[PDB]
């Protein structure tokens, strides 16, 4: 888990617009949730991790342990039961709510934090590096 | 394994120079080595570990199995036993030979890869940052 650990800030996104979309995200909050370039803070603390997100658009924070469910508010306000595992390196989330999912794929690549969304068969990726 | 993966260069030395002289190093020895900042590039191939050292000192190479110990002759032309195993997070090799031993520490620590050698109570720091 402490790969993950630090702060990390957006360096390139592609398909998040399409990714949103299908998650069923409104127009206006699509808009300004892609012009964010938010910065990404995981920390740890014993068994608790924590993963910050910090833009003008919205300030979000979840704080979990490893494969066990946990509520949670989205940043585009969706209530979802969320479970997150370390699966092949990766953090993999896995979001839940109204008989629907989508998987968010937190992965280490060289000196880059690569997060890959997937909502039944359309992919965003995002790329962070160390702030 | 992944998490060491790259080419890394020299960035700090600390105590290097006592550390070699515990080992048994001789002076000529020890003066251009101190001067080298050299490149290590680690790389996997299947379960095969590779770790070079590049500079115009001496160039080594090693190639080995996590916890298979096996023969290596090091930059300074000492004949060694040589196993290096996976604990609590970094690579740790220890080598024998003469009724003697060292631990050369290999860890991550945000951006670094961080190189502890011991020696019956005499440690050198080395840091590496990716090149
Ligand atoms: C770090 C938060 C990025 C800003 C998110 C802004 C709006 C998000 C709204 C709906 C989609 C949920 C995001 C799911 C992917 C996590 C963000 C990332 O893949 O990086
Ligand atoms: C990467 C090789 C560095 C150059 C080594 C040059 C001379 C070494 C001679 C005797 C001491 C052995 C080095 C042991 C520590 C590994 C090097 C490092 O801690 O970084």
């Amino acid at each position: 888990c402490d790969a993950f650990v630090g702060t990390w800030k957006l360096v390139s996104s592609e398909n998040f617009d399409d990714y949103m979309k299908e998650v069923g995200v409104g127009f206006a909050t699509r808009k300004v949730a892609g012009m964010a370039k938010p910065n990404m803070i995981i920390s740890v603390n014993g068994d608790l991790v924590t993963i910050r997100s910090e833009s003008t658009f919205k300030n979000t924070e979840i704080s979990f342990k490893l494969g066990v469910e946990f509520d949670e508010i989205t940043a585009d306000d969706r209530k979802v039961k969320s479970i997150i595992t370390l699966d092949g390196g990766a953090l993999v989330q896995v979001q839940k709510w109204d008989g629907k999912s989508t998987t968010i794929k937190r992965k280490r690549d060289g000196d880059k934090l690569v997060v890959e969304c997937v909502m039944k068969g359309v992919t965003s990726t995002r790329v962070y590096e160390r702030a």
